[PDB]
């Protein structure tokens, strides 16, 4: 809506305060001037028409427990802004300042979220399964990391394109939640899954067997549930992705990693320069070779701890 931008404050999921960039008009809106053509929060209102309602309060402040979802979409969805802006020097997800919109309260007890093409939709959880997935800054980074993805490779979201697609979403989801710097790790959704068990999470990037997942590519899934694995497989993916970054000993065969910034910088450049629709898991392994070798020199440590990742994944 038509307005004056301002600063209003509240609290997300897990209860932690935080300004939010707002717009007022009559009441105080969830959309943020700030970044780009705007950032838009909605209350879907426990239904599943979308987007919904945009979402409006009298006072500009967000401290109700039914407000907190909706802070933390809109918080989240501005620090994956900033992530993409200040390290990769893309303006949204569609490289031209695209508005961004997200719907809270997605339906009753729905233990999920996902870009459904236009927008970020968020479920509030079972209570059990998942607290509200918007206090994820992973999952709203995985989330927006979907329109970033249909925008550029395109990756068909079935079998090892779909995997790649995921592994991608994982990845620059574990990114941003090293860019805020709160509490970060290589684990996805742990902040807002089984609020009654510590310690665990949705998957695992560092150690995807931790959750079932497969580490290697012969034990990788090829049955028709979840679009042929996409949510199985990536961990093939994830594991080589922890690799690059991170370094290690896999199935024997050694990689030194580079860190989370080359890491970045090599997947970004793959996924916008070389990456198709259709691109299998080897192809991944070349778009990666090729993104480290335009960077870094193909003599470098970089190229040659692409290689090794991949390697150690059963990935040639
Ligand atoms: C309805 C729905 C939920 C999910 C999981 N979300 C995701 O992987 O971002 N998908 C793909 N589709
Ligand atoms: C990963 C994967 C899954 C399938 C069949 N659904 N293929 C051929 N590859
Ligand atoms: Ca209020
Ligand atoms: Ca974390
Ligand atoms: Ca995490
Ligand atoms: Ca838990
Ligand atoms: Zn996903």
């Amino acid at each position: 809506i038509t307005g004056t931008s301002t600063v209003g404050v509240g609290r997300g999921v897990l209860g932690d305060q935080k300004n939010i960039n707002t717009t007022y008009s009559t009441y105080y809106y969830l959309q943020d001037n700030t970044r780009g053509n705007g950032i838009f929060t909605y209350d879907a209102k426990y239904r599943t028409t979308l987007p919904g309602s945009l979402w409006a309060d009298a006072d500009n402040q967000f401290f109700a427990s039914y407000d907190a979802p909706a802070v933390d979409a809109h918080y989240y969805a501005g620090v994956t802004y900033d992530y993409y802006k200040n390290v990769h020097n893309r303006l949204s997800y569609d490289g031209n300042n695209a508005a961004i919109r997200s719907s809270v309260h997605y339906s009753q007890g729905y233990n999920n979220a996902f870009w459904n093409g236009s927008q970020m939709v968020y479920g509030d959880g079972d209570g059990q399964t998942f607290i509200p997935l918007s206090g994820g800054i992973d999952v709203v980074a995985h989330e927006l990391t979907h329109a970033v993805t249909d925008y550029t490779a395109g990756l068909i979201y079935q079998n090892e394109s779909g995997a790649i697609n995921e592994a991608i979403s994982d990845i620059f989801g574990t990114l941003v939640e090293f860019y805020a710097n709160k509490n970060p790790d290589w684990e996805i959704g742990e902040d807002v899954y089984t609020p009654g068990i510590s310690g665990d999470s949705l998957r695992s990037m560092s150690d995807p067997a931790k959750y079932g997942d497969p580490d290697h590519y012969s034990k990788r899934y090829t049955g028709t549930q979840d679009n042929g694995g996409v949510h199985i497989n990536s961990g093939i993916i994830n594991k080589a992705a922890y690799l690059i970054s991170q370094g290690g000993t896999h199935y024997g065969v050694s990689v030194v990693g580079i860190g989370r910034d080359k890491l970045g910088k090599i997947f970004y450049r793959a996924l916008t320069q070389y990456l198709t629709p259709t691109s299998n898991f080897s192809q991944l392994r070349a778009a990666a070779v090729q993104s480290a070798t335009d960077l870094y020199g193909s003599t470098s440590q970089e190229v040659a701890s692409v290689k090794q990742a991949f390697d150690a994944v059963g990935v040639k």
